[PDB]
Order: structure tokens, then C-alpha cells, then sequence
């Protein structure tokens, strides 16, 4: 199956983490990380940090990419392929933006309720400052029906 390049953005701090709130469409009210499509004429990287910049205003001074997952949906031929990166340097304050609402989160109180259904597997190692390469089944938005998670030593 053919597949397409994405970045996902984890602002990692100490005590807390960033997320985002999406803004407009059928899909709002959905927290999560920053990225989107790396396009034509950008790196993996630049695209994650121009989604970054796009999306909460900020700039860093360092990603390091933590894991790889693949993305599957059910009736859907094309596959996500979706870079992870975190970063504790930001250069200033997270600003509304007209896709995402920034809003900090401390880490004993991760709104998974509220987020995408497979950060509720993955995130948990990004905590354990452990690296991975993960697969999803997805049912629509909400629903996992099968999923691999395995810990590796280089993304
Ligand atoms: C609006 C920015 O959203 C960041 C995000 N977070 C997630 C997430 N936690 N899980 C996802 C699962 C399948 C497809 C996309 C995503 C996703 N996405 C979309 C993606 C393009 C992969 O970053």
C-alpha cells in the first residue's frame, strides 16, 4: 500500500505538555500534538516545525524525532506515515492560531478522553523517554481495531 509523509509535534516539558485544541470542522473539540503534511520542497523536519510554527506560534531550538507510526483506516487504500517529534526548547509563548488552541496540560492530567484513541497506547512511552515504531487500524476517527507498538533504539 502507497503511503504519505506527516509530523507530529510533542512539546515536552518536565511537568507538563502542550496540546492543541482543533478549532473548526466536524472534527473540533479533538486535543492533540501539532504537524501536518510535509509538503514538496520542505524536510520532515522543517515541515514539523512550520506546522509547529503555523499552528502555536512557536519556534525551537532543537526535535528529536521519538517515534514512526503508520496509520491504517478501514476502506482506505492510502497509509499515513507519521514522523514523531519532541522537543523541552521552546522560544516563547504558545499563541491561539486559527486551526489550534494551545492550552498546557500537566502530566498526571493527559486528556485522553478527549484525544486521538492511539495516543492512549504510544504517549505513555514518550513519558518513559522510550523510542518507537507503532502501526494503527483505525475505524473511522474514534476506534482501534488492531495496533503494534515496539520500542526501538533508533527512529
Ligand atoms: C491538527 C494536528 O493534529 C496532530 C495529530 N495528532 C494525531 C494523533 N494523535 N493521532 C492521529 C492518528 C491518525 C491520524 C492523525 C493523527 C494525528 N494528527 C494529525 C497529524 C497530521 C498526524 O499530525
Amino acid at each position: 500500500g502507497a503511503s504519505r509523509l506527516y509530523t507530529l509535534v510533542l512539546v515536552l516539558q518536565p511537568q507538563r505538555v502542550l496540546l492543541g485544541m482543533k478549532k473548526r470542522g466536524f472534527g473540533a473539540g479533538r486535543w492533540n500534538g501539532f504537524g501536518g503534511k510535509v509538503q514538496e520542497g520542505e524536510t520532515i523536519e522543517d515541515g514539523a516545525r512550520r506546522e509547529l510554527q503555523e499552528e502555536s506560534g512557536l519556534t525551537v531550538d532543537a526535535l528529536h524525532k521519538v517515534g514512526q507510526i503508520v496509520f491504517e483506516f478501514v476502506g482506505e487504500p492510502e497509509l499515513m506515515d507519521v514522523h514523531v517529534f519532541c522537543t523541552d526548547s521552546i522560544q516563547g509563548t504558545p499563541v491561539e492560531s486559527d486551526e489550534m488552541r494551545p492550552c498546557w496540560f500537566q502530566l498526571d492530567q493527559i486528556p485522553f478522553k478527549d484525544m486521538w484513541p492511539d495516543d492512549s497506547y504510544w504517549f505513555p512511552l514518550l513519558l518513559q523517554k522510550k523510542k518507537f515504531h507503532g502501526y494503527f487500524k483505525f475505524q473511522g476517527q474514534d476506534t482501534i481495531l488492531d495496533y503494534t507498538l515496539r520500542e526501538v533504539d533508533t527512529v
